[PDB]
């Protein structure tokens, strides 16, 4: 009974890039790469608790009003441009600890790492999973805007997320480094709603395989459901369509349960667990990808 737990990738490369950026009373995090610092543009808003006119804020932006710092290092701001909802600051000094990196976007249902930082101090690291609506269930609180999401893929560091805001339902909204807010959300204190959650089927199947590997089998019966039939069902029950079962071959082989037996399990279990649990959860979990589960269980 090893169980199943959300893991992060190490944060070592990312920590030395974090700086503190402030403008007026606002204080948040920046990402210092080469001679550039990146942070949410709302750092410039004179009042972030009411609707913001960003065209009017930028016009009155005076560079000298920025304070960017790390340790005893105070960076000078030589210029500042919007890149979508991200503010981009050319500073007078190159970050000697800049790692080799690239930028990419995260897709619905994919996992990545958060380094959560409080006004410049990196404080925690934990894995997250992008929800259907482009949000994540982070744990962001006051001071953590500009915290950074990243993934390591074959020895290559990708920066993928910059944190911006929290929705009424406790879901969290961020941007990629092209300055597009994931899910299209605006960077405003509008009482925006997330929209309905569509659970990732691939991920829920991964999670059920993890439970089987761990010796929990109650939710498997002597019935299965074909991919096509399951997809017809998921379109009308807030689940994603499953395009292929190839992703799960290893899990199916190791557990002797076909993906199709687990599609049947989802349809039954979505109506309720009947008092029982699965890896301690009393409801379906879609936070782990198939790949995440295979590496964690087998190290492939
Ligand atoms: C920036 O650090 C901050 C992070 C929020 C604060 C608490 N949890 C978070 O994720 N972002 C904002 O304060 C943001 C500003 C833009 C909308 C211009 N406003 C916001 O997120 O309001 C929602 C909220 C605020 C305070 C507590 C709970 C939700």
């Amino acid at each position: 009974h090893s169980g199943l737990r959300k893991m992060a990738q190490p944060s070592g490369l990312v920590e030395p890039c974090i700086v503190r950026v402030s403008y007026g009373n606002n204080v948040l995090n920046g990402l210092w790469l080469g001679d550039e610092v990146i942070c949410p543009r709302h750092v410039i808003a004179s009042d972030t608790t009411r609707v913001i006119n960003y065209e009017n804020e930028m016009s009155s932006v005076r560079l000298h009003n920025f304070s960017v710092s790390k340790n005893n290092v105070f960076l000078g701001v030589v210029s500042a441009r919007y890149k979508g909802v991200n503010l981009v600051l050319k500073v007078n000094q190159v970050n000697p600890n800049t790692p080799e990196h690239k930028f990419k976007s995260i897709k619905a249902g994919e996992s990545f790492n958060i380094l959560a930082c409080y006004e410049g101090c990196p404080g925690s690291v934990y894995g997250v999973n992008m929800r259907s609506q482009g949000t994540i269930k982070g744990s962001f609180i006051a001071g953590t805007c500009g915290s950074v999401g990243y993934v390591l893929e074959n020895g290559i560091l990708y920066f993928v997320y910059m944190h911006h805001l929290e929705l009424g339902n406790g879901s969290h909204v961020g941007s990629n480094f092209e300055g597009e807010m994931y899910g299209g959300y605006e960077d405003q204190p509008s009482m925006q709603l997330e929209g309905t959650n569509v659970m990732s089927s691939d991920n829920v199947v991964a999670f059920l395989y993890a439970a089987l590997i761990n010796g929990e089998r109650w939710f498997v019966t002597n019935t299965s459901m074909s991919l096509e039939s399951y997809n017809t069902w998921a379109k009308t029950n807030s689940f994603t369509e499953l395009s292929s079962t190839d992703a799960f071959s290893m899990l199916a082989a190791k557990t002797g349960q076909s993906v199709e037996k687990l599609l049947d399990s989802i349809v039954r279990l979505n109506k309720g667990f009947g008092g029982r649990t699965i890896l301690s959860y009393g409801s379906l979990c879609d936070e782990f990808t198939p790949t995440e589960v295979i590496r964690q269980m087998y190290g492939v």
